């Protein structure tokens, strides 16, 4: 083949794009879009559904729905949207020609990934296609063998022992914790600011709030007293219509979500303690390896300080006498999907892929004997 | 002390009394009212401003403000008058003489509670206070320590799902809809009819209306079909002055809304699917139980048929393996003060109290670290 | 004494009574747990720590903790939580009255027995106590001398061979899987049928699915291959909330983890082979009454067909000139707290007790002496 696809079909945002191109040549939310009003003008050109983009521009008058929750595919008549989409309208490919890598987080439903499998032959007649694991995709964009990733995307968060390229599947991490669920923790903290957001449509205001405000306080307590010394701490932020509010000590007591779960009411370990666990249960020799090689993956690993708050924490837990080093480059928002236009360039990985002639004789199974 | 004061500081209709009595010893609107006609008559007892029973009198001369909007105080300067009024008119007491137990929405803005205990300790100079969650109380007056409370006054509706006694914050539901919102809706739909309702005290003349003939369907479409075989369902009405009006199906699609919130134009689930996912958001264990003791407060919860129609509901949302059971007291119109008249009364909660000697070397950020 | 109390002191399950009865007195959730959200309600049996039972029963606001991990007592102020709750709630002895036998897996922590030691004298004061090896009290219950027990609790399972009465400590062996391993994977391998189990309380649920459910297959290729062939192997449960979910491979995919180690990503002998490989470790004349009494014990030795496919693979690892047989009675999941019960009850061990006055002139290093 001269090109393959790679489509990181992520939740709350999709990456698309080729094989070998450095960064994405699609990126729009996961999102679908129904009118929630009557259409009054006749001869209007009104379309029935809306998806990304167009979504997102029109949400005044449309309640949006993400198809994914928590990496899992939720609503398969509308991820066809976003597929075809996807592949029609700004990668606008004929998908018969290209073969597809496909994206997935670890420890999901099977039949997530059969049933994905089975719409990218019977539905788009791919050549061929596989699917790869977020975070193994992860070592390939940072150059590494070996090394910890903790991927935080909108939906999961996950981390990812690998040493010597081997994955140790037993000390894989899941967390049904990421920016979806920090995005409805900060509405519900901003409520007691006086602001109210509830609408679908609301839920992306914040959405911005949190990419552009929030930030991670190197420590806590202290910040938390920083913040009643006040407006040292308070950003001011425009809503569409030209309302502003402020925002004080919620801009960090959101992020923090991530290292105490109890915010959200969930009995988890926060991120460090689990990617800590993760690495603790690595075989003893490889452990120190994985400390210093701790890779930092997804949108909710953007935050200013995360990388050092996860440091601090990562050496308080691990013993004094080894360097924990935190591996958090600045195109990480995207190093899944340069990690998988990576693979699906490699002249090796050719030999890997399910074609359209082992699908169709052998059903959506095929893809559990196929692939990690 | 011998006695306390409890006053549910209600949107709508404040009710008050003192611990240990078995109902409110003060019922009224919680509105002020200022004169918009002129004072002619030389020699008058001319006033500048009424409150509860007095601005529900002369509301033909008035116009009517309520002072709390969606359980929030928007207006001080005429909820000082609505406190005022309470303690020396009706209750006729010495503020002084008497602690307090306040009541709140949950997720209220924090500034509503701080403005809310300065003013109990600065201008009614109370001994001591305390502010309790609305749902909190409603299940000390139904007798349980599990349950959770759909609580629905005039300006809000909000679930705490509560079990052992103590609370889960992550899983309580708020929603600005509630006996205001029926009300205006009803005026709309009474317009459709030709009807004319428009000035604040026609919308008391609308709300005796709903009070007196609306009903909750036990299916709606079926009562709409219903309605079509017309003058079965109808009523009539008399207004002030004597006049009489027919009130059609929006004698039923008018507490719908609860259901149908769509029929006001805002995107959120209805009563029964956000008790419904108040109670999925739970830890699984304690689900059964609060499937169990589902408990209805606050005066829009007073419709014939809304217990039927939500335990319908809601056994179509839930597993049909498990017994849901709706739990609407006759008493429900007053059941968050009745909590607070057994709470106020209890030896245990007398070292719960915020004194006048903690909050003035704290200020009213003591509100915070003391009450829920 | 006219009766000492046994105490089989396990990981997460404790079985408690009298020397001389004929099972368990006791027998509950060796658990401690504390509450993870806001307390409301106030006049109320309101509690900072339930065990046992308490907590298994409120466990939907509890994080529910195992003093014991892999039969090692990891924390101490809860394990002394555990210890008065089995005296002074449902034994409801006097511990000053009573000498107590304790118990213990071979190849632990010095440090264990000595604390545990300690503890009895210093905290409970016990007349006199003495620690058995489990696998030497599985012995006394099955009312032999000569036999190698596999041993397999929640913590722990272990072989000790045992000739004429003297056991072989050269060929004990210890192995740090047993039943809270097959449940962690049983959570792990439910999630890709889409189920996510997570809490501490949920575990528990996951608890019960494994133990009503699972099995051990005779042969897990033919299980496989006989289950992909679908729905005649799957079973389904209930849930607490009602909602029901299906098990299919998973119900004997989870057990063979007892054969092959490597599911959990641990390295070493199953079952079979660990007990073939002590077996082979022993004396050659004592190898063929070792293969004729091969005793199990222990609630991980529980599932439908282990003793079947224990046998089958005991037979093919041994040679065909000897026969195997395999002693697994229905009374197993008490085998060592019968077994102590008898051991504690014999006039021959009346001098074995450490005594008081024996532990306060050496110190808690005693029980190295005259014990195991
Ligand atoms: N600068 C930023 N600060 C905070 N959050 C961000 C930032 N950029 C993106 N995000 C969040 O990252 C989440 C998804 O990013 P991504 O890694 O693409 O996840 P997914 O792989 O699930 O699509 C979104 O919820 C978004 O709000
Ligand atoms: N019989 C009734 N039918 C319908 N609505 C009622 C009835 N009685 C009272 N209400 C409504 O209940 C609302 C407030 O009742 P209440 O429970 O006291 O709320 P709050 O606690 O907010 O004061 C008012 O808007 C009123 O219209
Ligand atoms: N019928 C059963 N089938 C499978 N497992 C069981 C059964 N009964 C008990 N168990 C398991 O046995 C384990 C502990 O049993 P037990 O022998 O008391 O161990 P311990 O001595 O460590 O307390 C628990 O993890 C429980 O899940
Ligand atoms: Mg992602
Ligand atoms: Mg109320
Ligand atoms: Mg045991």
């Amino acid at each position: 083949e001269t090109t393959a696809l790679v489509c990181d079909n992520g939740s709350g945002l999709v990456k698309a794009g080729f094989a070998g191109d450095d960064a994405p040549r699609a990126v729009f939310p996961s999102i679908v879009g129904r009118p929630r009003h009557q259409g009054v003008m006749v001869g209007m050109g009104q379309k029935d559904s809306y998806v990304g983009d167009e979504a997102q521009s029109k949400r005044g008058i449309l309640t949006l729905k993400y198809p994914i929750e928590h990496g899992i595919i939720t609503n398969w008549d509308d991820m066809e949207k976003i597929w075809h989409h996807t592949f029609y309208n700004e990668l606008r490919v004929a998908p018969e020609e290209h073969p597809t890598l496909l994206t997935e987080a670890p420890l999901n439903p099977k039949a997530n990934r059969e049933k994905m499998t089975q719409i990218m032959f019977e539905t788009f007649n791919v050549p061929a296609m596989y699917v790869a694991i977020q975070a193994v995709l992860s070592l390939y964009a940072s150059g590494r063998t070996t090394g910890i990733v903790l991927d935080s995307g909108d939906g999961v968060t996950h981390n990812v022992p690998i040493y010597e390229g081997y994955a140790l599947p037993h000390a894989i991490m899941r967390l049904d914790l990421a920016g979806r669920d920090l995005t409805d923790y900060l509405m519900k903290i901003l409520t007691e600011r006086g602001y109210s957001f509830v609408t679908t449509a609301e839920r992306e205001i914040v959405r911005d709030i949190k990419e552009k405000l929030c930030y991670v306080a190197l420590d806590f307590e202290n910040e938390m007293a920083t913040a009643a010394s006040s407006s040292s701490l308070e950003k001011s932020y425009e809503l569409p219509d030209g309302q502003v509010i402020t925002i004080g000590n919620e801009r960090f007591r959101c992020p923090e979500t991530l290292f105490q779960p109890s915010f959200i009411g969930m009995e988890s370990a926060g991120i460090h303690e689990t990617t800590y666990n993760s690495i603790m249960k690595c075989d003893i020799d490889i452990r120190k390896d994985l400390y210093a090689n701790n890779v930092m993956s997804g949108g909710t690993t953007m935050y200013p300080g995360i990388a050092d708050r996860m440091q601090k924490e990562i050496t308080a837990l691990a013993p004094s006498t080894m360097k924990i080093k935190i591996i958090a480059p600045p195109e990480r928002k995207y190093s899944v999907w340069i990690g998988g236009s990576i693979l699906a360039s490699l002249s090796t990985f050719q030999q890997m892929w399910i074609t359209k002639q082992e699908y169709d004789e052998a059903g959506p199974s095929i893809v559990h004997r196929k692939c990690f």
